[PDB]
RNA sequence: AGCUAGUUGGUGGGGUAAUGGCCCACCAAGGCGACGACGGGUAGCCGGUCUGAGAGGAUGGCCGGCCACAGGGGCACUGA
RNA sequence: UAGCGCCGGCCAACUCCGUGCCAGCAGCCGCGGUAAUACGGAGGGCGCGAGCGUUACCCGGAUUCACUGGGCGUAAAGGG
RNA sequence: GUGGGAGAGGGUGGUGGAAUUCCCGGAGUAGCGGUGAAAUGCGCAGAUACCGGGAGGAACGCCGAUGGCGAAGGCAGCCACCUGGUCCACCCGUGACGCUGAGGCGCGAAAGCGUGGGGAGCAAACCGGAUUAGAUACCCGGGUAGUCCACGCCCUAAACG
RNA sequence: UGAAACUCAAAGGAAUUGACGGGGGCCCGCACAAGCGGUGGAGCAUGUGGUUUAAUUCGAAGCAACGCGAAGAACCUUACCAGGCCUUGACAUGCUAGGGAACCCGGGUGAAAGCCUGGGGUGCCCCGCGAGGGGAGCCCUAGCACAGGUGCUGCAUGGC
RNA sequence: CCGGGCACUCUAACGGGACUGCCCGCGAAAGCGGGAGGAAGGAGGGGACGACGUCUGGUCAGCAUGGCCCUUACGGCCUGGGCGACACACGUGCUACAAUGCCCACUACAAAGCGAUGCCACCCGGCAACGGGGAGCUAAUCGCAAAAAGGUGGGCCCAGUUCGGAUUGGGGUCUGCAACCCGACCCCAUGAAGCCGGAAUCGCUAGUAAUCGCGGAUCAGCCAUGCCGCGGUGAAUACG
RNA sequence: CCGAGGGUAGGGCCCGUGACUGGGGCGAAGUCGUAACAAGGUAGCUGUACCGGAAGGUGCGGCUGGA
RNA sequence: CGCGGGGUGGAGCAGCCUGGUAGCUCGUCGGGCUCAUAACCCGAAGGUCGUCGGUUCAAAUCCGGCCCCCGCAACCA
RNA sequence: UUCAUG
RNA sequence: CGAGCUAGCCCUGGCCAGGGUGAAGCUGGGGUGAGACCCAGUGGAGGCCCGAACCGGUGGGGGAUGCAAACCCCUCGGAUGAGCUGGGGCUAGGAGUGAAAAGCUAACCGAGCCCGGAGAUAGCUGGUUCUCCCCGAAAUGACUUUAGGGUCAGCCUCAGGCGCUGACUGGGGCCUGUAGAGCACUGAUAGGGCUAGGGGGCGCCUACCAAACCCUGUCAAACUCCGAAGGGUCCCAGGUGGAGCCUGGGAGUGAGGGCGCGAGCGAUAACGUCCGCGUCCGAGCGCGGGAACAACCGAGACCGCCAGCUAAGGCCCC
RNA sequence: CGCAGUGAACAGGCUCUGGCGACUGUUUACCAAAAACACAGCUCUCUGCGAACUCGUAAGAGGAGGUAUAGGGAGCGACGC
RNA sequence: UCCUAAGGUAGCGAAAUUCCUUGUCGGGUAAGUUCCGACCUGCACGAAAAGCGUAACGACCGGAGCGCUGUCUCGGCGAGGGACCCGGUGAAAUUGAACUGGCCGUGAAGAUGCGGCCUACCCGUGGCAGGACGAAAAGACCCCGUGGAGCUUUACUGCAGC
RNA sequence: UCGAUCAACGGAUAAAAGUUACCCCGGGGAUAACAGGCUGAUCUCCCCCGAGCGUCCACAGCGGCGGGGAGGUUUGGCACCUCGAUGUCGGCUCGUCGCAUCCUGGGGCUGAAGAAGGUCCCAAGGGUUGGGCUGUUCGCCCAUUAAAGCGGCACGCGAGCU
RNA sequence: GGGGGUGAAACGGUCUCGACGGGGGUCGCCGAGGGCGUGGCUGCGCGCCGAGGUGCGGGUGGCCUCGUAAAAACCCGCA
């Protein structure tokens, strides 16, 4: 029921090579929440750990309708791929210097939740500041 | 930014070791106030101490002087 | 018995490793994004040493309340 | 003080023409208006332009300026009245009467407000026309308060040299 | 008339060098204008985006990437994917060392590579009519340092 | 083609020639407007040439290279596939959409090139691509080679056509161990879209644009219509 | 009589708090316009009034820190 | 609870005439412009016409009736 | 003389 | 005809005890250049304050055939004003007057009262006065500005004429399409088999997820291949009865109701409502039973009788 | 001197707020006295005087022996905005 | 984006207006459907049928405190005038006759009167009011009347006036 | 032969809309609102079947889908008495009754260790509070209580009152 | 206290919009996770009972030798 959502400084931050529409296993009840909309990414990626991908440090808020039924909101999840793209991206992330970041969570016709996986680089925009004028001279006093 | 009505002054007392509205009677309208009265906040004050180049700024612990307090407040007695 | 601070500049004393805008530092400027003399450790150094640092407070720097010792066109400031 | 001087200094009272609008009459005919270009609008109900007469309001072209006066605001047709400031000269008189001034008091543009009056132009607001993505704006048509007078308040300003 | 809380490490004045201007002046270039022929319409070729894919290798991204690196992709190229495989290896040597030392011929398994496999067997250092032994190139085995990377980073760089 | 021979065109060295050099007008001088002679004019026309630096431009995938990472794999070998896929979009080009055009024949006219495991003359065979002999060339000597557009005179008759040549089927030749993904051509069928193009946009100031072919590179073949060069025909306009 | 203290009633000053609200600072590369600085594409700023989501616009006047 | 009024493109709406002839703005997709997004320009495309049953040759059109939405009433006691 | 933003 | 109440106005008289606040002025002072202004005093202003008379009537209580067809008590509002009030006067009925309520206008005003038209009209309510005897309804249809009324027909009576025709029955002959029942049609249908179009991957393909057929099942007011009881009509008969048919006079009635049966509406509710066939009450509750009780059961009251037999119902007593 | 001194009688309960109406008034005689009506004030409109308007069939009268700062009507109802 | 002539401005705002509604928060109270202050998705405020304020004022209306109290928990006592007794004068509305019990039924559907039972000597006086569908007013609400008025109007038709 | 949405269609006028809470008259229980009645759809109660819960186990407690009643207190339906009047909501006052019980007294089961409680059976003899808000019955609360009963009696009660 | 409504969207008809692991099943040859294997093929099969060996030997039970009976230490302390 839920729109798109937006990994907003992860479009803003990460080149995003290609995409995936992948899928995640919620593990019981982290899902009106996400319907409603309360998700934010901001230090979180999606990571292998040696067999297969979690969608890694993602808050989602536990639903207040369970009032003792909680989960611990900022996990690991179990993240969907299918098998050759998954050990084809298990070998590209010590291929190319990648980093896997979300870019958003839709919704499909199925009424599932798919968080769409996207590559990165860095898309280095930080600026290195050119040299002031006292550590160039002090530089300089050292050239003489 | 006005304040004060024992407030300001006199006379006559009373009390005090003693002057004094210190307190009481009668009369007189006075006393104070932008040189900061009144109200509010803060504060023991000073020799000093610290700092400062000096002027000054801060501070008043210990030591020394003086006031005030002795659970808060009032009150006299005794006695120099 | 020798420790504590500090080593980007101010401020005396610099390399390596680990970290990768994270963990963290900080008095200001600012460092941190994969070669970090600014973070964490080691080496080395510097300062002080039974102390070294931090905090708060005060004075100095602050000529930044200017009497010594500032200004007022445009900088804050001329009253219509 | 004596003699003058210049001045949009201020206030009162008149007064003059141009121009705008409106009215009235004469003529007039298919448009005028408007912009960068248009439409809105005004117009065959005789509009615009043109002539003549009248009303009435406001500002005063040229002179006129890099001018003058005023303490500041400001102040501009001309006349008269009342009146301030200021300057020159004479060196005539007073004999330091001086200067600045917190608080005061007065003046204080323009806007604004009150009570009347006046209302021609201009014109916030407002309505329309385009404009533009949108336009609450520029541009254009209209259009009230206001602008104006008198009294009375407001008392700010890039009240700046 | 006129605060503080809180916040900021600046706010700000003049001036300079630039950049910019829907600012000016002057001057220019196929920049416009004047022309002629095109593209965009269509079919194809090639390159790219995107999608697909097991992979559709990667890089280039306004001008200043897009008939470009690619002045030759059936395999080679090829870096990619799939599968068969090999491990100090296609290689550069240099060491310890039984071995074979230069090397030729095939058979079998196999998609090929690879792996398994049998017949001829070295002048020379040499003391040699001697048994031969130290032992010099090269080559295979077991190892060693290492080779290798079209893995990343052209904001760490040279070069261009 | 030579016998005689080099006159020339040429070839490729070395030289000259063009500099405001002359003269006039303007002008302080530089220089400008013009003229003459010259083959040429006021940088004669083109190249190569691209300053201090910017875009933290591009390339670690041409190489070199610091750093980090893989080291029975991210290295290495091979077979097969992909790099060519396709719902579409874009960029650059090519052919087109015709009668100034197209088709067949015939005859001209270039420079630049490039070739001993190559170019292949000239025959024979095959309509043809090509195949079998084989001449010459170590290449101003032989070859690619035909030049095309032009011209000649025959066709077509404004027609989606004798325009167009995409597509698809069939017959094939070469290269290569190998043409199915995916080669090039040849031939015979096929004959589509397309009848000058939206909003926009590009190229060009003289041998330029336009049109036409040729060569080369890499290369077994080739994707080539691309690129790099060469010449043939050759404009309009620039008021400003 | 005065008298500390208590009460009552009403003042003054200061402080905490108060639904809600007006603004203010300050966040993350939010939305919305483009007001300003270039003749900021309507010269700007200010007084004041009115209006307008909003910077702001317009009127009257000033100023030049505009031509 | 009863009247009357709508249902039409992603949304907001024209409509559709006895039934046969369906669109408008914005949005959309592709392009063009732009350094890039806006804005603007060019090509189209999109809809079981509220479901359902009815007479009809044929329904979105006309007749019912049912579900959402709107506007009304729900008065006298 | 038009025309908003990074 | 009334403004003798009241509402307003005109003229002319009256009335308002007493206190209190302290306005403008005026006087003096302060101030200033002059003032504005500010103090004191003085003054006496007011739809000013408290408050009696007076006017009014706010809240409550009493009163309620009262003391009174508006009162009394307590409490209140105004009380020098838009005041109150005496006298003299004006205005009058769709008109006056109104500080507005449609209030007031002679004790009841959305149009006074009195007389007259006028014995208005009343589809309405009331009421209708002696006796006996005979016969005796209806509450239905059509139409109504009609629904409580009326016209006509139906039912009723009277008189006359006609003379077995009448209700009822028997025999015949028909008509019809209800109850039943059945799918022959129009539809709805349940299970199984067969198999056209959509759904599972869909190339032929896969469960009654699905037409027609097919056996077996059913249902219908708007279905009938059938279809009775009956009912209607005609004829031939029985039928002498407050039977009929016709003409004329007089009507009443057109609010019906219960019960039974057939149905509708309602809820397979109502002493519900609307019909059809009756019946009964209406008008027979007059009587018996039902405990009582119009319509249930029995039965049609001319009168009498201290006779009898009986119906429904009873038989222990009441 | 009383418990008590307007010693009896007459003789205000007050405050905080909020609505509405500015206020004082006036009304529904005889169930409503109010938040109604009026009210000064505000604007609109009409009327140049044989005035509009009103009453009356007409004269005539009110208007008014008044004259736009005046009358008639309508609305709102001090004041502030 | 459609419609309009135009889409409600300021100021108010669950209001004398808010249906839902006791909106939802606050405040007061122990507890507050009312009150006050707020927020405003205002069925349906809103600018001279004026809007929002407003000091004074009000026999207005709403809500709180304080004081005081028989208003009340919850009543009590006492006086006076009636009431009650006696003497005097002595009305009234109403009235079918009444020799007028209660309950279960029943009946025009709410009985003293009918049936069954149960109580019950005849007659008063003072009382309370439950019944006699008590009285009073030929319902004042509703309906019918082809009634009647008042009033309105872009009902119809006239007339005044113009 | 033509002029009728004279369609209110056997056609009142050739021509006609509203309102009355300012009302008035004649009438009606022919015709409503109150109440009663008949009914019992709805309402309240208990009653069957028992899927299914209740870890297990239909039944301690529950009880889908459905069914059968009772009671007349709700909202109604019907219009039968009353419109020549049956005064009408609530409160006060006085009560009285029913049981389908809220306590209290008994008791059964219990998923009843004890204390509690739940549910069901008997059981009206006695009770069943004081307040805040609202006109309120009813509710929401406040503080209690053993409990703060559900009703009827013309939604008891106005010839008793407000 | 009841009526309405959702607390993943065609008034049914499917699938984890496809994938990830966790459960189970299918397919094959890969010959082997395990193994009955299985016949063309192709033997004389060598363990007891035993003692010993390298530079001064605790280790090392057959890590080797060998039959009327006897041979070498592949490593560890290692002056
Ligand atoms: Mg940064
Ligand atoms: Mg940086
Ligand atoms: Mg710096
Ligand atoms: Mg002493
Ligand atoms: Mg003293
Ligand atoms: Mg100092
Ligand atoms: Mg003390
Ligand atoms: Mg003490
Ligand atoms: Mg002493
Ligand atoms: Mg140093
Ligand atoms: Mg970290
Ligand atoms: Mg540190
Ligand atoms: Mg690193
Ligand atoms: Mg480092
Ligand atoms: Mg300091
Ligand atoms: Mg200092
Ligand atoms: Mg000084
Ligand atoms: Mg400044
Ligand atoms: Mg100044
Ligand atoms: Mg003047
Ligand atoms: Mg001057
Ligand atoms: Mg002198
Ligand atoms: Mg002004
Ligand atoms: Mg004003
Ligand atoms: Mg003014
Ligand atoms: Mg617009
Ligand atoms: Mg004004
Ligand atoms: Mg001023
Ligand atoms: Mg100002
Ligand atoms: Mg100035
Ligand atoms: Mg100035
Ligand atoms: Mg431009
Ligand atoms: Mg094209
Ligand atoms: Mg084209
Ligand atoms: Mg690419
Ligand atoms: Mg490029
Ligand atoms: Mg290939
Ligand atoms: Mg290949
Ligand atoms: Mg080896
Ligand atoms: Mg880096
Ligand atoms: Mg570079
Ligand atoms: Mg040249
Ligand atoms: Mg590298
Ligand atoms: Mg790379
Ligand atoms: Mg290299
Ligand atoms: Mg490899
Ligand atoms: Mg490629
Ligand atoms: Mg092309
Ligand atoms: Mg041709
Ligand atoms: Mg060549
Ligand atoms: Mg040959
Ligand atoms: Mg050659
Ligand atoms: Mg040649
Ligand atoms: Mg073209
Ligand atoms: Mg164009
Ligand atoms: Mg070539
Ligand atoms: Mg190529
Ligand atoms: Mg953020
Ligand atoms: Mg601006
Ligand atoms: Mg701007
Ligand atoms: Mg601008
Ligand atoms: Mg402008
Ligand atoms: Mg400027
Ligand atoms: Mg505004
Ligand atoms: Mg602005
Ligand atoms: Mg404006
Ligand atoms: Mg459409
Ligand atoms: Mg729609
Ligand atoms: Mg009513
Ligand atoms: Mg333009
Ligand atoms: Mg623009
Ligand atoms: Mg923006
Ligand atoms: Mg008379
Ligand atoms: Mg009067
Ligand atoms: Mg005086
Ligand atoms: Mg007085
Ligand atoms: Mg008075
Ligand atoms: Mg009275
Ligand atoms: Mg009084
Ligand atoms: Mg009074
Ligand atoms: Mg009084
Ligand atoms: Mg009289
Ligand atoms: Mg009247
Ligand atoms: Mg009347
Ligand atoms: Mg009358
Ligand atoms: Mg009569
Ligand atoms: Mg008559
Ligand atoms: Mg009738
Ligand atoms: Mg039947
Ligand atoms: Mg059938
Ligand atoms: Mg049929
Ligand atoms: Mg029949
Ligand atoms: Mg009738
Ligand atoms: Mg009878
Ligand atoms: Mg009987
Ligand atoms: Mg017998
Ligand atoms: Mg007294
Ligand atoms: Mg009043
Ligand atoms: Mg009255
Ligand atoms: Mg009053
Ligand atoms: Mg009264
Ligand atoms: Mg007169
Ligand atoms: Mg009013
Ligand atoms: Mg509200
Ligand atoms: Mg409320
Ligand atoms: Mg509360
Ligand atoms: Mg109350
Ligand atoms: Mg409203
Ligand atoms: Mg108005
Ligand atoms: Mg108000
Ligand atoms: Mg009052
Ligand atoms: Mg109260
Ligand atoms: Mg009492
Ligand atoms: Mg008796
Ligand atoms: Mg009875
Ligand atoms: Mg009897
Ligand atoms: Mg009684
Ligand atoms: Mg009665
Ligand atoms: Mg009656
Ligand atoms: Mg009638
Ligand atoms: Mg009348
Ligand atoms: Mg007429
Ligand atoms: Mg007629
Ligand atoms: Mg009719
Ligand atoms: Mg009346
Ligand atoms: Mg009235
Ligand atoms: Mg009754
Ligand atoms: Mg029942
Ligand atoms: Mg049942
Ligand atoms: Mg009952
Ligand atoms: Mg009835
Ligand atoms: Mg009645
Ligand atoms: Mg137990
Ligand atoms: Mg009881
Ligand atoms: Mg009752
Ligand atoms: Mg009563």
């Amino acid at each position: 029921m839920a729109p798109v959502l937006e990994n907003r400084r992860a479009r803003h931050d990460y080149e995003i090579l290609e995409t995936y529409e992948a899928g995640i296993a919620l593990k019981g009840t982290e899902v009106k929440s996400l319907r409603a909309g309360k998700v934010d990414f901001t230090g979180s990626f999606a990571r292998f750990e040696d067999g297969e991908l979690y969608l890694e440090n993602l808050y989602i808020a536990p639903y207040e309708k369970g009032s003792y039924a909680n989960v611990d909101p900022r996990r690991k999840r179990k993240l969907l791929l299918h098998k050759h793209e998954l050990r084809r991206l298990l070998g590209k992330v010590e291929q190319k210097g990648l980093t896997l970041v979300p870019l958003k969570i839709y919704f499909n016709e199925r009424g599932y939740a798919k968080v769409l996986l996207g590559l990165a680089r860095g898309k280095k925009a930080y600026e290195k500041r050119r040299e002031d004028k006292k550590e160039a001279v002090r530089r300089a006093l050292e050239e003489l």
